[PDB]
């Protein structure tokens, strides 16, 4: 069995999917549909940038969602078979819900532009921070964060693989936690170029605004199970999925456990349906019994069909 996994923020690069668009007309057709919903040319933004425009999060999230749905449509159009299940990393969870038939594509494009705007405005610029902690187990990272919090917020927010955890919170608490993790044996504490402290308690005001928007959208039952990030559960009910997306914004992304759950269900290969190869590289570190590959080059797509 194989599963489809969808990347989030961090995987975009200006010029992404240029070769796929050249072989498959449906890629630019999917972007034209998203441009009509947004009021600007989203394909031109992904191909020309500049990179700081593509990295503004209310523009990055529609761009990545549309890039993933375009690749899924190539697979479907070419007669590819249904994956056993789907999962996506943070923004990628929205790409999975569109491909599984839960949210209409144009509704989702507008919704993730709004998710980026609410995220951007949740906390004043220079208040928050994010950092990757390399080579330390999860329990020790959680302990280092607890000691460093000192009346602020700093939490492990992305469990990406054993030995790769991203932490986020107030800027100063993140610096203290990084130091404490280094002292406890962490190989590296790399500050990330993001000031939005995603997936921790400081995002709760943005989650409250997102909940209001999610309620206005029709949710349909998924045609393929989607393992969500916050609970590592497959839900079918519209309100349960809406609730999981609201809580997703201020709670950790459980990526390690999602991949472990797919392997326990019998999945043996993961295809990454989006730009880059970030989730492909993490797979073997979680369970090296799993294989993984990315479907973003025409050669790989042809080899996979």
């Amino acid at each position: 069995q194989f599963a489809f996994v969808f990347p989030g923020q961090g995987s975009q690069t200006v010029g992404m999917l240029a070769d796929m668009a050249a072989s498959y007309p449906i890629v630019e057709e999917t972007f034209a549909e998203a441009s009509a919903a947004l009021g600007y040319d989203l394909w031109a933004l992904t191909q020309q940038g500049p990179a700081e425009e593509l990295n503004k999060t209310w523009q990055t999230q529609p761009a990545l969602l549309t890039a993933s749905v375009a690749l899924y449509r190539v697979w479907q159009q070419q007669g590819g078979k249904a994956p056993a299940m789907m999962a996506g990393h943070s923004l990628g969870e929205y790409s999975a819900l569109v491909c599984a038939g839960v949210i209409d594509f144009a509704d989702a494009v507008r919704l993730v532009e709004m998710r980026g705007k609410f995220m951007q405005e949740a906390v004043p610029e220079g208040t928050g921070a994010m950092a990757a902690i390399i080579g330390l187990d999860d329990a020790s990272i959680a302990k280092a964060c607890e000691e460093a919090a000192e009346g602020q917020v700093v939490s492990p927010v992305n469990f990406n693989s054993p030995g790769q955890v991203v932490i986020a919170g107030h800027k100063e608490a993140v610096e203290r936690a990084g130091a404490a993790c280094k002292a406890a044996g962490a190989k590296r504490a790399l500050p990330l170029p993001v000031s939005v402290p995603s997936h921790c308690a400081l995002m709760k005001p943005a989650a409250d605004k997102l909940a209001v928007e999610l309620a206005k959208i029709t949710f349909n039952a998924p045609t393929v199970p989607v393992v969500n990030n916050v609970d590592v559960k497959c839900e079918t009910n519209g309100d349960a999925i809406r609730d999981a997306l609201v809580r997703q914004l201020y709670n950790p992304v459980q990526w390690t456990k999602s991949v472990e759950y797919m392997a326990a269900q019998g999945v043996e290969h993961l295809y990454e349906v989006g730009p880059g190869k970030v989730l492909t590289g993490l797979t073997k570190r979680i369970v090296d019994t799993l294989t993984a590959s990315a479907l973003n080059e025409p050669s790989a797509m042809a080899a996979a069909l």
